[PDB]
């Protein structure tokens, strides 16, 4: 199967963190592939600019709410409404995190649950959200995470936690979506360092690693979900895919659905 | 090689010891003559097994009755355990909610009370803890499952709490390590265990071996001694290979050359 930018053309999406970064470039490859979109993230003046510039790039429809995704009212809310704008939805790209900076974990608890309300919780409101509408038109779901969602890395506790755990259950919400024969897909995107000015920033005086640039990887994530992949990765090493492939787990998973009753399903 | 003289004397918390696995582990640590502080929601449960405590042989034991959805009592616990016993060798984090063998379709109070009980009260507690386990380099047992390291269905926020649990507590080994703090955390994967509470809530479900909880509990606390990084433990001899994942110690050792050594 090959990617065609006609695929996403009319499609009704809907990206998370849209104002800067990854989400904003995911933003503007939706809209030139003539695609129906609505953006969120807290700053109303960030995506007013976005949105405008969607509309120029030439996105069938393009709207923004603003908010925080630490209240989950408002994380179930804004679902509801993209989806009343639009009309359906057929993809979710749940891109957005809580700032975090790095340091050693010390006496952080307070922090530790503000991530996982954020870079969690609102992921699992908004799929729960969005799912009926995702049946209707056998959609997608973009689930971003990291490196550090997979493998651990130091001064990066909490963000590791929140990224392991949407590892944990979306993979089983995928596998129990393709058990129960339910056509909507579910892509974990494992991202390396990428050259967003929030990440390098962060990384500055810190790490000294290689960045990958924000637009090529804004694509990758909306090829890897529109081709219905169970991941996508992207990296500047190519190493990295093989040696965060962990057959033993694939093999683990597959055989394990014998135990089970069918009728479950 | 374990040796059980080594835990004589001890000083050691185990959480959800009214039952299963960790009333076996609160068994084990009396028997090899331990200072133990058991805990749990029911009151009644762990003076029943306080008592046997006592029987088979204790150095002392002691309860402390509440829910570890509530934070604050987390937090007091360990403070006030760590009073009863004057000190802290060994943590045990083994408590979790309840759970049912479901296709996912909890609505976000359900899913965050299994966060708050499976995962945020073992941070919480960690880090009450850590002073006390600095000062006796002590050691903490994290208890994980195969659905920690692997995708199960019908079982999406428990898996989520465990793979949490690994994310974070990975990260604090490497982080006591780097700085030279001589703390060691041991997550305990394991396969299914032959408890009450287990056992019912497979049935007519999961067509699966159990194994014994008596022997489980004795492998997570000869593990924790030793300061393992990992314990398996399934019926299949299969298993710890499989959920071996050599690449990602890979990934993680080369990786810590990216960091600048004055930041430790
Ligand atoms: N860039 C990197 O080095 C890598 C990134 N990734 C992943 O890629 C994704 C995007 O990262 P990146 O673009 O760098 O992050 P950025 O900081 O560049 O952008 C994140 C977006 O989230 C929004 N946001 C921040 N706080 C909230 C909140 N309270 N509620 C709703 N939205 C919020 C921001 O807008 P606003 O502040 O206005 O609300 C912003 O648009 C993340 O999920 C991350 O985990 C993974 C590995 C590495
Ligand atoms: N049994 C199995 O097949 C498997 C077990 N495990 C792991 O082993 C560990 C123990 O499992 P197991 O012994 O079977 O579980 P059990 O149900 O048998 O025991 C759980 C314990 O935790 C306590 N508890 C339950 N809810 C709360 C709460 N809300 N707040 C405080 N305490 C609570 C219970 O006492 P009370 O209700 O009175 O508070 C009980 O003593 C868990 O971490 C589990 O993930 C891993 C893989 C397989
Ligand atoms: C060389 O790779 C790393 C080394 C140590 C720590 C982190 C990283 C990278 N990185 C990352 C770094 C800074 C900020 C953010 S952010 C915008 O999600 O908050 C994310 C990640 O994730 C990684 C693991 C891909
Ligand atoms: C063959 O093993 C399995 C197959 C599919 C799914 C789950 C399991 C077991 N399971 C488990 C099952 C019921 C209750 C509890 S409990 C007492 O922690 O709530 C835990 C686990 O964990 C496993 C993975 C060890």
């Amino acid at each position: 199967e090959e990617f065609r930018p006609e695929m996403l053309q009319g499609k009704k999406v809907i990206v998370t963190g849209a104002s800067k970064g990854i989400g904003r470039e995911m933003a503007y490859h939706l809209s030139k592939m003539g695609a129906h979109v609505v953006l969120t993230a807290r700053s109303e003046e960030g995506l007013q600019k976005v949105v405008s510039r969607c509309l120029e790039l030439g996105a069938a429809s393009a709207h923004y709410i603003a908010g925080t995704m630490e209240d989950m009212t408002f994380a179930e809310q804004f679902i509801v409404k993209a989806g009343k704008l639009m009309g359906g939805l057929d993809m979710l790209i749940l891109n957005h995190i809580t700032q975090t900076s790095l340091s050693l974990f010390h006496d952080d608890i307070h922090s530790v649950r503000r991530v996982m309300e954020v870079n969690f919780l609102s992921y699992v409101v908004m799929s729960t959200a969005a799912l009926p509408m995702l049946k209707q038109s056998n959609g997608s779901i973009a689930v971003i995470s990291s490196l550090a969602g997979k493998v651990t890395y130091p001064m990066v506790a909490p963000y590791s936690a929140s990224k392991f755990a949407l590892d944990g259950f979306f993979s089983t919400i995928r596998t129990e979506l393709y058990i129960t024969k339910v056509n909507v897909s579910i892509t974990l995107c494992v991202l390396g360092l990428i050259d967003t000015e929030t990440a390098m920033k962060e990384i500055s005086g810190i790490i000294n690693a290689q960045a990958s640039p924000k637009e090529e990887c804004a694509l990758e994530i909306i090829k890897g979900t529109a081709l219905r992949k169970s991941e996508v990765y992207y990296d500047k090493s190519p190493l990295t895919p093989i040696l965060l492939g962990n057959p033993g787990r694939k093999i683990m998973e597959f055989f394990s659905l014998r135990y089970y009753n069918k009728d479950m399903f």
